[PDB]
């Protein structure tokens, strides 16, 4: 398929029109996988953005672009990311969304230990996300600390859906090798027909970063990384002395080799760890 032909297909999922003139106040907030995001304002309203700009000629797999739109399109959820708009721009799609002030939770367990209450509200968030989209047949495949947003008031948003696998009747599972090394599943490395529960494997990843600070393996090269995921034991919480029972037994039900015994989404809203949630506000002063 020829760059124009592919531009063409996308069109008929993007909003019509160029939206330049629409917009003022071009601030660059983040750099990303498949492009750029930047702040904006917009005229008529006075509104900020976020438009995440990314170019056609220039991905590793073009045809996840169509993620970029259809997955926000398709799904709202409290604790997913909102989308307005989207249009092609020259040789860019523009994805436009709602502003997270707070912006990504990576920045945040660089810089600031999160305690058990906040690494609770994060995760029941995340989990509520999760389970809606799993049940929607939805697998996200890239679940990360970048992947989630806060709000200026401490709401926890789920984005960058790009890597999203939409499973259906016909092909109820997956086969591709899709993720950020560090996060995948072993099932996904190993190239195993596999599903939802890859996402929950990468959720107990991210919990190790909001723990560590860093995600199992993290010295090694990506590939030596997944190698080791592929043929270990499940990877174990450094801090491992610093952390609750309670949260330990989250974590070991998210972290299990055999994805079928590996805990869904739905049993992880139940777990007794998450009544340890705070209001969303227990997360505003990492903001
Ligand atoms: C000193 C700078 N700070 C720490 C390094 C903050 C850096 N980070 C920031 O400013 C920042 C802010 C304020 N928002 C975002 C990202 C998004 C947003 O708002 N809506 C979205 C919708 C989709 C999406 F895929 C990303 C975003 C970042 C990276």
């Amino acid at each position: 398929v020829t760059h124009e032909q592919f531009k063409a297909a996308l069109r008929m999922v993007v909003d019509q029109g160029d939206p330049r003139l629409l917009l003022d106040s071009y601030v660059k907030i983040g750099e990303g996988s498949t492009g750029i995001v930047c702040l904006a304002r917009e005229k008529h309203s006075g509104r900020q953005v976020a438009v995440k700009m990314m170019d056609l000629r220039k991905q590793q797999r073009r045809e996840l672009l169509f993620n970029e739109v259809v997955i926000m399109r398709d799904y709202q959820h409290f604790n997913v990311v909102e989308m307005y708009k989207s249009y092609l721009v020259g040789e860019e799609l523009w994805v436009l969304m709602e502003f997270l002030q707070g912006g990504a939770l990576t920045d945040i367990v660089s810089q600031v230990r999160l305690n058990e209450e906040q690494i609770a509200t994060v995760c029941e968030a995340v989990l509520q996300a999760l389970a809606y989209l799993h049940a929607q047949g939805v697998i996200h495949r890239d679940i990360k600390s970048d992947s989630i947003l806060l709000t200026l008031d401490g709401r926890v948003k789920l984005s960058d859906f790009g890597f999203c696998a939409q499973i259906s009747k016909d092909v109820p599972k997956r086969k591709s090798l899709v993720g950020t090394p560090y996060w995948m599943a072993p099932e996904v490395i190993s190239r195993s027909l596999y599903a939802t529960e890859v996402d929950i494997w990468s959720l107990g990843i991210m919990v190790i970063e909001m723990v560590d600070g860093e995600p199992p393996y993290f010295s090694d090269s990506p590939v030596q990384a997944m190698k080791r995921l592929r043929d270990s034991p499940p990877p174990k919480l450094k801090n491992s002395h610093k952390v609750s029972p309670v949260l330990r037994d989250f974590l070991e039900r998210m972290l299990v080799r055999d994805p079928q015994e590996r805990a869904t989404a739905q049993e992880l809203l139940d777990h007794p760890f998450l009544l340890q949630t705070g209001l969303p506000e227990c997360l505003v002063p990492l903001i």
